[PDB]
């Protein structure tokens, strides 16, 4: 049979701060989609947050792009929004959802959407990412490796059905274009884009062999506000896909990311576990950001699919080998941190999402440079003064 | 609506020694402080220890410096006492209950307070933070750094909300003298002073923009005894105020604080998990204090307050990017302590808690140094024989 | 009121091998006291392991050397070796129980006794130590630091109180002397006996302003066999006697003991943590020795007594600053083992509990060094031939 | 006396490649220097590279901007270039020599230069800095620290001398813009430019007492190709002036800089030792770079003036102190390089000096991303086909 | 033979700032002792510097306090600050030479002296120590271990010798007093003199035994300015004084010193490396000072007499195993140099050497306390506005 696997995610208020979620609006989540699944309108589900961010992980068979699944995700978060957050005051209460009226696609309204239709193979392993405080070009580092890099994925080189490479859908979010790159020929090219992840993000990879769907990332073009928010990414793994182990190597280098703090600043990926994880509840908590609003975290769900229901989730970074990596991101988000105010740890100006540029110019007297240059010893003597 | 929030702390027994708290105290609080919110007196409370000091944390409609929440304090410290600390013999039992009556204040009578009123803003996130073994000039560094140092805080740069600075509110506790210091432009002489954190102690500090209270630290002048008491901090955040994640980057270097064991060492001030928070009992057990009598540590608690209910608390230095602080301070405490008695470790000798100089200087025969200098064979050919 | 406080410890029994008991030994021991507690025998009690070793801790008022209560302890131990040990076949089943009838003393049967009758303080903070696989001299280095070295104890400096020192009971297990010493004047005597740790043992320490019992460690002769066993020690803390945290500082260096593996080898002492603590059951369960039959390890349980009852015991290694010291011993147990059988990983041939040694010279030839050196070449040739 | 302090810098050629400069090209360049001062042109000299650039600092009284001074370091470049870079084919020969005929002024020909005049003081020390595969903005944190962080520089705290601050001069190489920003007062303001290190470069310090020049950073407004030269540093030390180790502080975090392999890269600045350093001959030899083209460092020769006289250079990177910032720079290298082409490891896509961008996008079919969301499924299938 | 050792030192130049000596001065110091070495002034001799701190090592016949031998070290100081420091303009060029006329003694001129007389032994050796940027009690905590600390010293306890321990000549800087402490009895009270390393500071040890002069170390009554100079330190050892490695063993842990920065700053004491040493030429050239002006270092040359002839010196921290404790101290100061202006990284305000409180309590409007907390609201305003 044929299945959606949808994620729709938003932040609609944090607990203190951007810090995490109060944990009755996960609660609040997930008892509204039972009452869905029991409706019919989606087969299962899973509702989880990581930091600040809550993903409606809903499996159902009405297709990519579907108004009744989107308006099922925004009613959800519009209700935690009203009966929770703006009930305790949460911070930022509501702040993803950036229009009264639901038009029919949730898409561009503040929430993220990854969604993958496919027929379920005869096994369906599939992985959910969340990552709070950064951009949907952190993902593409990893997808790159994963579907790209014979170091990451050893599959391209032994793996007969996988030598023929994948195809990337990279999105140019400034100037709404879209390019099709496929690897290994066109690795260098892809790059040269990808390379600059806040502008050409990888938003969905096939597998060349048959066009199957193998990943699909949160990204949208960037509107005035829209289009930087915290990602989350689906990516179906094994037979002839990067095994679950490929697709999390890929994640063992916590690279440098965009976001951090005040959405302004570089700092480390890091792989992090789930606080718990609930499989008959249908809920995971993820982890807090702290020190700096972060550093940007990634938590991963396997699940196994049948007839569209979800088994798991069960967190694929809770292994000694992972906190190797997590002890090397917390090494790496203090010595960046020692940087301050400075790029490349601030991001370039074009990319940051404070600034107080604006106010500065305008108090800030500027001198032309060839006229300052002969009069700089009576400048000088003036500040002296 | 205006709300105060009041954090008041004593140390009314350890269990053993100085290490932590018997959890009935903490039980035995909660339970007298649900009784005052059933009665109107308070609106909402969250009962806590770090190591053997217990914060009450409440919020209520009373103001600043109120007898009624005062004495609620002071009773609930002295029913602790009576019924528990007594009654187990616990050590130290009632240590900070310095005089048999309550006058109507409680500063100056051993506990400490820091209290804030103000209009609760439409989302109002708060960090409440309470340190063991040592003094309150240990948040002189934090506070100088999360409202004046723009490689912590980065609203400083960038958010041209926050560019106008703050105003701190400095205690010479020796003299009872305050001075209001501006920042940026009064930075260096800040430091001048709050360098000095045995005598010039941070009290309060406000948003430059419109006075808006932003902090406010328990300090008391010095009396003979008193004024060196463990702290308790309240920080208000976001919106034109540090970030939350701003607030907890000023305690990611784990700096030397004065006190740790008998209250006559420096050490470094360690960011400690809570080892258990209850938001439903209102309820956090935090850390013990163990080798030498700490490390000294802080433990941070966030809330987000609605028509003056506490929801919270969330323990904000629970990340794997703190555990490398964490390992940071294990690492710099055994460095330190093998300094054994001798400055700086150990303190200087008008700061330190404990001597017995004068039993040293009634026993130990002095000469002059002149007179000495003729004999000095003479003596030595003495204590020889 | 005077109050004896007893810990009386025997390895009955191990679950696998050495390296942990059966959690139903715990619970049999838990009630055999609590009958006795009620039939008034005993105050109090709290039943604990660290690896295979069960350490009964009892408080009553029948003072030291009490038939009725080292009774208690054997009966208690004999009951769990035949019900629990020999039933489920453990290893060691009934290990140290080295007679067939009790004959009025515990002491030099195999279990070990650590005991102090004293006037019970104001608050009267006591700690409890045990050690797996270790001999009683693995606690001089520590009762030394902690009584009489101002790196260790600054209350022997700032603390008039300590100023005067204390009063070391060592026992000269082999020719059955005991020495007085007084520290400070006698530390380089003192320490010239306790540095042969399997010879001259602490067995207690007194206080030299008044003679209180400040500490007693589980020491007896040796006999042919009985003696090295793993070691038990109780020490009161504060007021005058080193803080809690001066007892717990001289842990903080995992040293060097005798004992590890078939009681042959040195190995660090690590400050573990104990897997759980039941104050109301009155159990805890301690760690596992694991690799090589360790390291071994020290478990330290604090408790404040009233009326003779128990209040506790709270976990005192459970610290972050003590897993730097966890992590010192771990790596220091990786590097020692590389010397496999060589001293001084080894023992002293004298100080091994297994020996081939008599094997080995019964088989393999010796030659008079005089004659070997004529005959060398002939010797070799008849080898290789 | 007045005199002034001209560093000029160029690359004439490397060897090989960018690593390193041939040692010949010191010698000549020293020879030139000497018979310069044999003729009264200049006072004194040193000669030396880090990496591939070669510094020539000279001492006269000719003033800033001179003709003469400019054009010895003109034809001194020219005859290195043809005598010794272009007869061993070097590479990058004549780099940076970037017109045929010297015009008067050689700043804006691809040389960099830094410049003081003042009158000699009682004492006066001078560090000279010269970076590698770096941008002039490389300098902004390290000068920002030094003349304006309270935590670099105990001089602005604790030297009444120092407590007024120092005038920045700030260029905007892009359009062409200089600002005066006076710390403490407009530190954030300042930070809020020159935060962006490509775009706004602090190219002058003043002493906000007297006006005193303090330091001068070799910076150019960008042209087309000039302007991100690895620059080149002279700071003037001591006496109401940042202590010689204030300045060397400044550098003690090896911070992330622009530049590195291609111009294109960010990676730590390594502050680096000199291999030799020979007073006599006025020669020192720098670092070389070697993987991935650095890491990029920077190198550090204090002088003492007398008459304009040069004693020195002494290497001020050479102390055990900073082998740990080198280790930290090295272990930071390691782990930014595994992040291959993606930014923030590679640049922003208007600060690369190396873009291969007009090729891709001239190669690869761009679809109008509304157009493509139809035809999806279409134009996977004519990839896989 | 009765010998004299003598150590004279002074700062008379830096080069550049305190980071080092102009190697001409040892030159010219050498030259000088020479020429009195050959008129038979003096015996023999060793020229070396620590930092900024040149040594004038000197064994001769003339006892301790000879005006020829304080003479002859005031002239050669005197002609190295006119014909040297002065002609190149070196930094504080004379610093240490505090009036213009030669008195008789050199103490309390700003020089520092260290001095013993004793019987050349069958094999006598010595050890000279210079510490560059710190107080005379940086050797404090060194001077008790070795002499006292049966950790460090293990003849105290193994060394029937030694057993009887050694006599401190303690000044008290301040009242001019000097206390005659006995170890190992008066340890404690010992010890809470010279804890406080600014006051109370160790100026000899003799041997217990006999008498016998074991060590001296340079200090003198503090005057008005004159006192708290870099000191340096001669130390007899073997044959029932500590053997060379444990007054090595005592250096050891890189303890936090009193100086560094300003004079006003606690950083480690590095022990370094010469950075050569020529026993023909008498001269060695010790380790620069860098970050932060340090951080403080101390050399060790060891020596044999031979009838007053110094054979040596021996650089006796090059070891790889002192390679640990460098690295030690260069991540300790990286450490506590984060902690910028704030105590006890900056120093007690009695102990610091700058300060800048009074122009800042001139500045900055004080409110008696009681006062401000009525109008608090008032003033704040006021800041606002
Ligand atoms: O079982 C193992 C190894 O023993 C796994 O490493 C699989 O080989 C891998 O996950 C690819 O599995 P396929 O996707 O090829 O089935
Ligand atoms: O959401 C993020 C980043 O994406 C946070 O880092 C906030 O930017 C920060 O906490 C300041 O928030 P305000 O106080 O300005 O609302
Ligand atoms: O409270 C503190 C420090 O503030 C503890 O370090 C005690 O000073 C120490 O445990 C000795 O306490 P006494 O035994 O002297 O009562
Ligand atoms: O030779 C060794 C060891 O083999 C040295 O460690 C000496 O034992 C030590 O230096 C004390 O020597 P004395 O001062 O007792 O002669
Ligand atoms: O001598 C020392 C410390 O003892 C140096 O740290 C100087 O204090 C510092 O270099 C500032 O010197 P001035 O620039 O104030 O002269
Ligand atoms: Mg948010
Ligand atoms: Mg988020
Ligand atoms: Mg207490
Ligand atoms: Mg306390
Ligand atoms: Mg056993
Ligand atoms: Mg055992
Ligand atoms: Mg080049
Ligand atoms: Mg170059
Ligand atoms: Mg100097
Ligand atoms: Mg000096």
């Amino acid at each position: 049979m044929r299945v959606t696997v949808s994620i729709i995610k938003a932040d609609v208020g944090g607990f203190p701060g951007h810090a995490h979620v109060h944990p009755k609006m996960l609660e609040y989540a997930a008892a509204k989609l039972k009452e869905a699944q029991k409706r019919g309108v989606i087969i299962d589900y899973f509702v989880y947050n990581v930091g600040d961010d809550i993903s409606l992980l809903m499996t159902h068979t009405k297709g990519e792009d579907n108004k009744d699944i989107h308006g099922l995700a925004w009613e959800t978060f519009k209700e935690v929004t009203d009966q929770i957050a703006k009930r305790f005051k949460l911070y930022g209460a509501g702040q993803d959802l950036l229009k009264d009226a639901f038009s029919g696609n949730i898409r561009g309204m503040g929430p993220q959407v990854a969604e993958m239709e496919f027929e379920e193979r005869p096994s369906e392993p599939i992985i959910a990412f969340a990552a709070d405080k950064t951009e949907p070009g952190a993902f593409n580092l990893p997808l790159y490796k994963m579907f790209a890099d014979p170091f990451t994925t050893a599959g391209l080189v032994i793996d007969p059905s996988m030598h023929e490479g994948f195809i990337f859908e990279v999105l140019d979010v400034v100037e709404h274009k879209v390019y099709l790159l496929k690897t290994p020929e066109d690795a260098y090219s892809l790059l040269g884009l990808i390379g600059t992840t806040g502008r050409y993000i990888i938003r969905k990879v096939f597998r060349r062999a048959d066009g199957a769907p193998a990943a699909a990332n949160s990204v949208e073009r960037l509107s005035l506000y829209v289009g930087k928010d915290d990602p989350v990414l689906l990516v179906r793994a094994q037979s002839g896909l990067p095994a679950v182990g490929e697709v999390l190597e890929a994640f063992a280098h916590p690279h440098l990311v965009h976001g951090w703090m005040r959405g302004s600043h570089a700092g480390p990926l890091m792989p992090a576990r789930f606080i718990s994880v609930d499989p008959e509840r249908r809920i995971a908590i993820g982890p807090k950001m702290t020190r700096f609003d972060g550093p940007p975290k990634v938590g991963a769900l396997g699940f196994q699919l049948h007839e569209g229901y979800l088994e798991g989730g069960v967190d694929l970074f809770d292994d000694p080998a992972f906190d190797y990596v997590r002890q090397t991101a917390a090494q790496i988000a203090d010595y960046i941190r020692r940087m301050g105010p400075f790029q490349p740890h601030r991001l370039p100006p074009e990319e940051m999402e404070y600034t107080a540029l604006p106010k500065i110019l305008a108090k800030v007297k500027p001198y032309p440079a060839d006229q300052y240059e002969k009069d700089r010893k009576k400048y000088i003597e003036a500040v002296v003064k």
